[PDB]
């Protein structure tokens, strides 16, 4: 089983309505650590799907929503052997 | 010759209990990170560097042989390279 | 259709601000920090569009710790970047 990973990093704030994003697309399990830039005001998901084009899916929105007037970084690489509960 | 990366992501109470599985395996090295997550941060984040695929694969058999049907527990593994430690 | 690279580099917090000047030094976009234990220590994740770049910032942070201060540090790749 192939499974990809998408990570998110923006700023606190953004908290609430991009964990929201990722439940209604219907992920599989994310995470969230705090993190900062160059203080931890930022966080950082990291959203496990089953397909590339969920992960796509997922970033498309945020991009298209967040990324001009908002510090954004995002990125996908594959992982495998995903045991998830 | 391949380095291999074994994530955990569990609660942070198996903090002692998933440490001991991993050293007892006698792994190139871990770190943890706290973490917050969902389908404050109340979980833990290994990430175990291991010198074969089959350490990292015995490793996360016996965590989730152990405490997967119980706790909130994520794991996978991927490659990396360039390990200096 | 976009392959980058993600170094990692796991050390002592007390070498924030020398790795960051590191990673400044060595022209990278910029990076993230994340708190960490092995007690506390911070994971530096940069990304280069160069494989070159990436070892580079890897070799000078080594060279000058790693043999007297805790140092975890590899590269692998990722994809579909967007960064701002």
């Amino acid at each position: 089983q192939q499974v990809w990973k998408l990570v998110i990093i923006t700023e606190e704030i953004l908290l609430k309505k991009v964990s929201k994003i990722i439940k209604e697309a219907g992920a599989s399990g994310y995470t969230v650590l705090a993190a900062a830039g160059e203080a931890y005001s930022n966080i950082k998901f990291e959203v496990l799907t089953a397909s590339r084009e969920l992960a796509d899916q997922i970033q498309d929105k945020v991009v298209a929503k967040y990324f001009d007037d908002y510090s954004c970084i995002t990125y996908i690489s594959t992982v495998e052997a995903l045991r998830a509960h």
